[PDB]
């Protein structure tokens, strides 16, 4: 927190400050994920960010590195020289898929990133031999294996591995340029460097109520009770948010997201950043390929708070006090899990990774009675679980999204039951049932114990009785849990 947060988190300063312009003049409370100051320097330099179009990031060594490489080896595996070979093959389908707008031009080098990084020991002060006929500035590496020459006179790199030497790949790589990929911004090509990447946001209802068009506001001018609230709010964000374009070039984004991201991102055209764009993907709970747990987020308010975190669970804290404890929608991008869990549309995703190993289980590849009624549950299923997020009831207090989250989990509860009652299912799926509905009651037991009332779980479960109608349950569900 503070300048320890600019600094530990690895961003431009000015950048920060055109986000705190924006912020101040569109009052949107976004969050960020750190990259380093190894690429930082080079967005300063000109040549801007990547995409969503190599997802095998840039290595946190290397005075060459930070840009996306051919060669994966410097990239995240650095030594694992058996998976090389699938780094190069997946480079060869990252540069064949997003073909008509590509180009193959290298990394535009420099002396001053050499100078900047003194601090490994690059040169060491021995003998100045003269190797390949040419006047070279001799580095010696972070290890000994490989060495990563920048040139000194020529526009492309010439890094090439020494000819005395053996290692366990066996490709000595010749005196190459490096193949980075490439982005055509108004018709200028470029280079493509780490990209800078976000959380959430979480916009004042105001600016809500300005971007999309007034019916909807003056909708809720008249609205006495919560439950009517609820529905505006979640056929709201049916009509709106649930077209979730599954893309590859700016994120998986919504039309008003994107939109207001590239409002909140032109600010940097008169600071020094000659792209726009900043943030040219989704997030790490957007990027789908792996599954990084994010050890620490970047807190930006209009208000000009500098905020780093240090824990997860603490991270978590923060959001469900600052974002969703308060009178704020918390727009994320949709046993150790306590409060947020993976989404609906990471259920799905869940779901289908599972399935590609699993042969037979729950329902299986036909369209019997069994199977296709199996499928509607678990599509109601997947229902429950997207209104599990419907953080837009918090007129009232945080009790109300807690009460709600408690009806729409125990709706899923009912619905894991249900299908619980089926033919003989293979153990993958079973377990996998069995650690849903395990994560399901802890969740709903410890936010019962948070909240109030002192109530057992299988007592709300037996009580709880509906079968065809959930507008009247909710007022025994009221009845039960409020007006003791």
């Amino acid at each position: 927190k503070g300048e320890k947060a600019l600094k530990a988190s690895g961003l431009v300063p000015e950048h920060a400050d055109a986000f705190k312009k924006i912020a101040r003049e569109l009052n949107t409370y976004i969050l960020f994920r750190p990259v380093n100051k190894l690429a930082t320097n080079l967005i300063k330099s000109g040549v801007a960010t990547k995409g969503l179009n190599v997802h095998g990031k840039s290595s946190d060594w290397g005075p060459v590195a930070g840009y996306i490489p051919f060669d994966q080896d410097l990239s995240k595996k650095h030594g694992q020289q058996l998976a090389v070979e699938k780094g190069n093959l997946e480079n060869k389908k990252s540069i064949t898929e997003h073909e008509g707008e590509i180009g193959k031009i290298p990394l535009k080098l420099d002396h001053l990133r050499i100078e900047e990084l003194k601090e490994n020991g690059i040169i060491l002060k021995g003998k100045k031999e003269i190797d390949n006929g040419k006047k070279y500035y001799l580095l010696e590496s972070n290890n000994q294996v490989y060495e990563f020459r920048i040139s000194d006179e020529n526009n492309e790199v010439q890094y090439k591995t020494k000819e005395g030497k053996i290692t366990v790949l066996g490709e000595k790589f010749n005196w190459r340029n490096i193949e980075v990929m490439a982005k055509n911004v108004e018709g200028v090509l470029k280079p493509l460097t780490a990209d800078y990447d976000l959380f959430a946001l979480a916009p004042s209802l105001t600016e809500i109520k300005k971007q999309i068009p007034q019916k909807e506001w003056d909708k809720v001018v008249n609205t006495p009770n919560s439950l009517e609230k609820q529905k505006g709010v979640t056929n709201l964000l049916i009509k709106y948010g649930i077209e979730r374009k599954p893309d590859s070039t700016k994120g998986t984004l919504s039309n008003w997201q994107k939109q207001m991201l590239d409002r909140l991102n032109e600010a940097v055209k008169y600071t020094g950043y000659t792209g726009g764009d900043v943030v040219n993907h989704g997030t790490e709970q957007d990027n789908e390929e792996f599954p990084e747990k994010d050890n620490e987020i970047f807190i930006i308010n209009p208000e000009g708070e500098f905020i780093l975190t240090k824990n997860w669970e603490m991270t978590g804290r923060f959001i469900e006090k600052n974002i969703t404890g308060k009178d704020y929608l918390y727009y994320f991008n949709r046993k150790a899990k306590i409060n947020t869990i993976p989404t609906s549309a990471e259920f799905i995703k869940n779901l289908s990774s599972i399935r590609r190993s699993s042969n037979v289980g729950v329902y299986k590849d036909s369209g019997d009675k069994d199977e296709f009624a199996k499928k509607e549950s678990v599509k109601k299923i997947a229902g429950y679980l997207s209104d599990y997020y419907n953080s837009a009831n918090h007129i009232f207090s945080q009790e109300k999204k807690r009460k709600i989250s408690i009806f729409r989990g125990i709706q899923a509860y009912n619905e894991i039951e249900n299908v619980l009652k089926s033919k003989q299912i293979a153990p993958e799926y079973k377990n996998y049932f069995q650690y849903l509905k395990e994560r399901i009651t802890n969740q709903v037991q410890l936010l019962l114990t948070h909240q109030k009332s002192n109530i057992e779980f299988k007592l709300l479960y037996k009580q709880l009785n509906f079968t065809e109608n959930e507008t009247d349950n909710f007022e025994v569900f009221q009845k039960i849990i409020d007006e003791k």
